[PDB]
């Protein structure tokens, strides 16, 4: 019986991808070929099965550097983190296998299936 | 002309509650008269104007603890906690005013609407 707030779970993602913007509380850069980007763990974990898998390791939870395989596209892996904060996937003709094979290794299972439907919508 | 997923915002928020329930990647702890309470400093900052005026400040952004103004409600401040990270609040009404000045110092104006609404509908 508590008040529902409709727009409360997108308005603090908003305010995340703003803070993010602006480099406040990011405690992890991921380095993908010759790229660097920076996050919120708590984001990244919240977002991906690869990154959940590692930051709740203690043995690898105060890592403030990851590497990723050097084979991942950094466009891939830029539309994703955009769509991590954003709840917006930037799907395109020229972009949707490196997004879908990028999001296969971070563990998006949602994602996945959504560019199995882009593909197939052509 | 991104795709939108509806979900996607809620889904994270959730997750974010689930590390905070797990004591995962919390950075500090709220203190108000005898209780204690984690959290993460993001989602305090994106869902309070006080949280977010104190970290942005350069000064406090590595505060680890946080006292409260020793008159709020321990009560009051679970609620409104609980809300920041569900977008579910549990106005009642043997809560109400303890609620809505907590609501008040911790700068959450759309929830301080809320509560004049509620007092307004007895
Ligand atoms: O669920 C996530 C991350 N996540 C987001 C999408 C997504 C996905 O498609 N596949 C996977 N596989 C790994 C996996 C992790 C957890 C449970 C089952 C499971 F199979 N994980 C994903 N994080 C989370 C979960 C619970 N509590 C707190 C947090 Cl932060
Ligand atoms: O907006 C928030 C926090 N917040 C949530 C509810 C709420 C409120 O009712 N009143 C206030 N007053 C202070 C204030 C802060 C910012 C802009 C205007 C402003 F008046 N702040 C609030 N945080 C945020 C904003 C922008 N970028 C990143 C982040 Cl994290
Ligand atoms: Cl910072
Ligand atoms: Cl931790």
């Amino acid at each position: 019986s508590q008040i529902q707030f409709t727009r409360h779970a997108s308005d603090v993602l908003l305010n995340l991808n703003r803070l993010r913007s602006r480099d406040i509380l990011t405690d992890v850069v991921i380095v993908v070929s010759r790229e660097q980007f920076r996050a919120h763990k708590t984001v990244l974990m919240a977002c991906s099965g690869l990154f959940y898998s590692i930051f709740t390791d203690q043995l690898k939870r105060n890592l403030s550097v990851i590497n990723l395989d050097p084979e991942i596209n950094p466009e891939g892996f830029n539309i994703l983190l955009d769509f991590m904060y954003t709840s917006r996937l930037n799907l395109r003709e020229g972009n949707i296998m490196a997004v879908m094979a990028t999001a296969m290794y971070l563990q998006m299972e949602h994602v996945v299936d959504t560019c199995r439907k882009f593909i197939k919508a052509s």
